């Protein structure tokens, strides 16, 4: 049945909420991402107002084929009135198109649903700045002090000195990137840019891209693979055997792959800086895993909800286990001891 943490109190609203079949009492479905662990569900054949970015309901549109009637695409940053109450749709700094929503309730009650989320500081002077919040539906993925990663800013220079450095010692060299869903598009974008090349992939991505209102896109990325020397492909792909397979489809035009694995965290993290990672070798393929986030580090958690001092905090992530849950309403309490709220 449908969690209590998808629902919004004191209205007829679910977030995220589309595996359950009809909810019950519910007069609007709100989509914060175009994920599929959030969109599950949908397809062709929904009949119920749904509620979302443009780029989001860009998405719903040509890879889902919902109908253009059901769609309600909804401006960032603009107060909007949904069947009698006031919402505000903000960037979520997760991937494209992924907002956070304020819900305004008729009894005076202000609500924050973070979707899933990145928090940063320039989030401290949107129209959250303008007024108290009560509740908070919090993306906790990596509510745990272990959980630290450097800027994507940091990831990025990475990559792309990595990348640039490889290609100019070896010339026929190819560079590989992983992907799965939508997100972290700056990886291989930063990448094709540094060494005058479109990124090429398959045309099921080349399509979900094009729904994305990303600035120029049609100079950066193509189907035509052999113009090319930055791949994408699918990230179960990106392993010795696929990379090996895949370097045999080229036809004698590259003889080394670097490829580029964009991970959430892994535990190299606890010790290792930037700086000092290093790839996966086999022959002529390397493999590096680089911690490009779209999720807050715990101390970007910390200090988003040390600021903005809720009364009550509602984890939407890991909340399946009893020790889970325990573990974060004890960072919830220090948290707001330390500050005072
Ligand atoms: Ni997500």
């Amino acid at each position: 049945t449908c969690p209590f943490y998808k629902k919004i109190p004191g209205t007829g609203f679910t977030v995220d909420a589309f595996q359950y079949g009809v909810v019950e009492g519910c007069t609007a479905y709100f989509l914060t991402h175009f994920h599929s662990d959030h969109y599950a569900g949908l397809s062709k054949h929904f009949t119920f107002p749904v509620y979302c970015s443009e780029i989001t309901g860009n998405l719903l549109k040509n890879k889902l084929h919902v109908q253009e009637q059901y769609i309600h695409p909804l401006p960032l940053d603009t107060e909007c009135i949904v069947n009698g109450v006031k919402v505000v749709l903000l960037d979520a700094n997760h991937c494209p198109g992924a907002v956070m929503i304020l819900f305004y309730l008729p009894n005076g009650t202000v609500i924050l649903h973070t979707g899933d989320f990145r928090a940063d500081p320039s989030m401290e002077r949107s129209l959250l700045a303008d007024q108290k919040v009560h509740m908070l539906y919090l993306d906790t993925t990596y509510c745990s002090p272990e959980y630290t990663f450097p800027s994507q800013q940091e990831v990025i220079r990475f990559a792309i000195n990595t990348a640039f450095e490889a290609v100019t010692l070896n010339p026929h060299a190819l560079v590989v990137c992983g992907t799965y869903s939508i997100g972290k598009e700056k990886v291989f974008l930063a990448i094709a840019d540094v060494l005058g090349s479109k990124v090429g992939m398959s045309q099921e991505k080349y399509k979900t891209l094009q729904c994305l209102n990303i600035p120029e896109i049609n100079s950066l990325i193509t189907t035509d693979m052999c113009s090319s020397l930055v791949h994408l492909l699918p990230m179960m792909q990106i392993n010795f055997k696929g990379l090996q397979s895949h370097l045999k489809k080229c036809g004698g035009k590259y003889n080394q792959i670097l490829a580029f694995r964009p991970t959430g965290w892994t535990h190299s993290n606890k010790f290792t800086r930037i700086a000092d990672v290093i790839p996966q070798t086999k022959g002529n393929i390397s493999i590096y895993g680089i911690p490009y986030s779209e999720h807050s580090s715990y101390l970007e958690m910390k200090r988003f909800v040390q600021w903005l001092k809720p009364q009550k905090i509602i984890p939407t992530v890991n909340v399946g286990t009893w020790k889970s849950r325990s573990t974060m309403e004890k960072y919830f309490r220090e948290w707001k001891l330390e500050a005072g709220y």
